């Protein structure tokens, strides 16, 4: 993988590449994407540990593309982060396949977003 | 065009103006605005419940320096209805304050961006 790693984890210091606002937006579009296409999940739901600039990024990524967003509650995907200078983002389940898959999203020049309340919701 | 003549921000939420990336980019502009117009060196914003629109708006603030919460205070105030149509409101933003942030919205360059621990944090 590119940005992934096949453990599924990514690293970065906040607001810089890989970790930007705008590279998050876009991974948590793709992670949406990918369950709603390949694991056939309408609504998929994204489990974060936290809330901080990073998790929040990601998630209004997840939300655009229709999929919620809750705190610690479990989910389709589940988010782990371990922080410091340098992050590190962990998401499961995901194979090296599911990764590949979600990096050729990510990267590809083709991602379709949800409007109004299509667009998923967060829970505290 | 982003604000309205009564100053405020409408549409539907994720196309433009409420787009991930334009919401990002109003609240960065918002907190940039407090930092060197108002001399309030850690903004905080305030904001009445957690979904896409507020969300992304609260990317934005964090990445300038910003911290955010949920219903408490701060020094700027997030008012939302909700609807087919979303409509935004600030408080205490004049209309002075709104031509400054359209000013570098549409500036012709970038909205500086701050990194690491100097992005700001979120408070459910």
């Amino acid at each position: 993988p590119a940005i992934f790693t096949h453990e599924g984890k990514v690293e970065g210091v906040p607001g810089n590449y890989p970790l930007t606002a705008e590279n998050l937006f876009r991974i948590g579009l793709a992670l949406c994407t990918l369950w709603i296409l390949d694991k056939e999940i309408e609504e998929p739901t994204l489990s974060i540990p936290e809330t901080n600039f990073v998790t929040l990024a990601l998630s209004v990524g997840f939300m655009n593309a229709g999929g919620s967003v809750n705190v610690g509650k479990g989910g389709d995907i589940k988010l782990f982060l371990q922080k410091g200078e340098i992050y590190v983002l962990e998401f499961q389940p995901l194979s090296e396949t599911d990764i590949k898959k979600l990096e050729s999203i990510l990267f590809g020049r083709a991602i379709p977003k949800k409007t109004g309340e299509d667009i998923g919701s967060f829970k505290c």
